[PDB]
């Protein structure tokens, strides 16, 4: 086929969120894959009948684009190599360890006329798109993402950039207007691990209330939009509730809608490829790749 | 019995929230009732076999205490008459139209050694008390009270002290620590009617996010408490949800639990009577009667 | 007032399901009440400012109608006394200990030109009426009534005619067509206490599956109607669910709808009085009073 | 690897329910696939980097086992060919168009020492297994499978064998004791298409109520087990509800549990392979492959 794709990084995220969709290779040729651990590389590639490659460079030279699912700290150096070898790059969030590094990569991509897209899957979550499209005259939005036994020994800034970024990015995508921080809770363990974080993001027309508790009673995600005559909620990316006219209407995801379709991974990955096919840029480009991260760096830097 | 009770105001609130409880008069004598419309007064009194009285003063002279369910604007003048006649008073929120008037009434009640209690029923809502009792190491609380087609043709300030006051009072009762306003949204119609209001009330240990949308998709009230290892929610004062260990547990109010018991009206009314019997003040006394309203006046003054 | 009403039997059901309605005596004069236990009689009457009476007969002579809430075995001779004294009678289910005794009472009421009504409140449950009214082209109905720790040390037949009768009556009311019983499950303890009962009631156009588990994991009731393009459910008489077009829509009872209104007690009691006022027979009259009981007698006799 | 697997039939079921799991070929070599339409064959094989084969026979000769996802009417002829070529066979339900044919195929598999397994995935549904394993002293089971706009332009017997068979198979698996039909509803269109079917299956200890409405308000599947002190329900194979001690606990499938794991397809497919690896017959073999179909044939013949 026209488009040749490779994958770099065959870790748990690649295995559960990307491989299951991309290995049904309908709109591209799956040229090969690389991961540093040779044993794991050969086993995964064998399972899917994909050609294993011995390096980032050898794979990139045979591809038009790469799905990169490596650790955040390796993004900057790997993406610089890939862009210089002329391949489009899809990478999991965040783009790079710092926004400054991200800005450098963005400029390199535009110089090379290549798409550098960050995997904010929630922007492609079908039910999130539905409530966004159907909301008019919004008065408030609430977004939360809580975890069960999710309290670990990593500094809070890592957790913010790695996970809270999804909450902030979804907020900014829904706001579709400039916002300012008007409230913050940030609770840390004695050893500086994240317990709870919350913000109020104020826009001209409404505010967004974002919240993440790492030591909650369940793993939950919810977006709730309050608008004229209506409440819309999407729970765990896959149940849609609408309160209107004094009734609560509940819609489930279809019985045969796979979980990657539900969460937006299917559509975001296919969109990345489609944009290459049609010589256009995905909406997640440029400042869109780093605006949530920029806000988080400001929050992180305000911590005395 | 030892305690003689009378009721002033026999309108919708009295009929739905108080009379269904107080007319089964187990702990007091229901001496009589008054409301200005004579036909309505005699009809409601006849319905319940209660003696109708022709004035506030005539009724008060025969009672030890009065349940007052009149319009907010009439609270100040009526309560002054009642306290000066030596009767304890229970009144629906808010105490009076202004905090100043409330302060005056509180002072008068202290001078006369009488109980003046404001009807913040949510502090006696059984499920609210349950979640408050069982939460430890709280990180956040969210409280909302939304309405369907509930835009009112009155200035926003009236709607805040009449209705949002429940949200604010419940927040302060749950906080059990000082709080500061750290965020606000106040959206009004062109005629200055309330559409939406929200605040963040920040305490040292956690914050409370409050909200009220008057033009929502349903009538709903919810308190949600996020604490270490747990989420607790009470919906419409009568369904309790707990999320713990990755599962959700749902408890309904018992099949024969009456709605006034569910909402706290039964317990708050009984508590008022019990405090008279025991010669003590209810917890909703003094500054507790007006602390939520004080916060609302700061909001109103800022517009 | 034109209509004089009295109440006989002031037990737990009278206290929770009838007195809270009837003591707001809008459409009738509450003349008095009698119950065999004098101490209880006087306490309850004092609480509601009702006149206590010394006997069934002394009360009946001062009334046009009586709400009777006595034990099933006492219904027959009491009702005979009341109808012979010219009083309309509302009674809790079942009418009498046996269907042939009920048939006699019905004929006596006819001879005396009086109404004799049995308290099948579910026929007046607002949400049950709503789903009945909106269902067309029904293919199946499921009705269940389960209890938590509801095993009682009484013979199964008593539980069937005192509680399962509500399930059967609701089924027959929803069927509105002849049905034939089949597919019986009847599980009893060694001591012959009811554990579980179920039936399939087959009509020409659809069947109704009825069940009742007395040692379940919760107290619940549900009516579910499957029809063309639709599922309707009412849970615990107060939540209405509709599945149509691939969506579930849930409607709760209004925030101020009292539980007796929810369950049909309010409307059934008011219906009894209205029918007296307008000189007509209530919905539940004649064979409607005993049709469910007749089916249960056939069931009990087949064991 | 040791086990060589091929797939015959690359239609909608293969694509949604099998290929997504089997193409991650961890425990076998995916040797190739065949489907009659060459264009579709080459597209799907290209998508997954699998070798396309031009016939059933050429593929079978290179495999140890075959997953067969062809139309019911072709099962008998294809399965005879495969068993005679020495390949183990996994096929979607039902085994063949008739029980006579199925019995022949089973006997043929025994003669050739090969496994012939029918794809009753619900027996491997994790939540179904959980409730089955946790139920004791069952008093009743209800199973339904309803559809939205699911009326099919085929005779009812086809729909019973193709779809209601899941309901009946799950019932017999949960019963684990002999049952007798104690009730039946069967409603058809003028052209003899299935609208609604229901049965009561009576066992010594409890009954199972099965139903399927093809013109309902939503697509729904539910298994509910009533037992001593407990109600357990599994909805759409992926939400578990337990009612116990008067409260309802709800457990969702894990956020990263894929839908084929949820529905039992993953586990049934892996079990088929594991049994080949261990020289054992899988759970669903012999009479288990046709037990549900046998009951349906009796139902169909009784019409
Ligand atoms: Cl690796
Ligand atoms: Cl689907
Ligand atoms: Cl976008
Ligand atoms: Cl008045
Ligand atoms: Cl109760
Ligand atoms: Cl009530
Ligand atoms: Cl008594
Ligand atoms: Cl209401
Ligand atoms: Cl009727
Ligand atoms: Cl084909
Ligand atoms: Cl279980
Ligand atoms: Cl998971
Ligand atoms: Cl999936």
């Amino acid at each position: 086929k026209n488009i040749k794709m490779g994958m770099i990084g065959l870790g748990s995220i690649a295995q559960k969120a990307y491989l299951p969709i991309l290995t049904k290779s309908e709109r591209f040729e799956f040229v090969g894959a690389f991961t540093p651990n040779k044993v794991k590389r050969e086993k995964i590639c064998s399972d899917y009948r994909i050609m294993p490659f011995d390096s980032i460079e050898s794979l990139a030279k045979k591809c038009d684009c790469i799905f990169l699912h490596s650790s955040t700290e390796t993004h900057y150096e790997i993406i610089k190599i890939l862009l210089n070898l002329g391949v489009h790059v899809y990478v999991d969030k965040p783009l790079a360890s710092t926004v400054s590094q991200g800005e450098e990569l963005i400029e390199l991509s535009t110089k090379k006329n290549l798409n550098l897209m960050v995997g904010f899957n929630r922007r492609f979550c079908p039910m999130y798109k539905e409530i966004k499209n159907n909301a008019t005259e919004i008065v408030s939005i609430n977004i939360c993402k809580h975890g069960l036994n999710s309290l670990r020994n990593v500094r809070f800034d890592s957790t913010l950039i790695d996970d809270y970024i999804h909450v902030i990015d979804t907020a900014l995508w829904l706001a579709n207007e400039d916002v300012e921080i008007s409230g913050e809770d940030l609770f840390l363990t004695d050893n500086k691990n994240l317990i709870f974080v919350s913000h109020k993001l104020k826009g001209k027309n409404f505010s967004i209330n974002t919240s993440m508790h790492r030591d909650s009673g369940t793993k939950l995600e919810q977006v709730e939009i309050l608008s004229k005559g209506k409440i819309q909620r999407v729970k765990n990316l896959n149940v849609l509730e609408i309160e209107e006219g004094g009734n609560l209407t509940l819609k489930q995801s279809g019985a045969w809608v796979n979980i990657l379709k539900q969460k937006g991974f299917e559509d975001i990955s296919n969109h990345f490829i489609d944009c290459i096919e049609n010589n256009i840029k995905p909406a997640i480009n440029g400042e869109e790749c780093i605006k949530a991260q920029r806000l988080l760096e400001k929050i992180i830097n305000s911590v005395k």
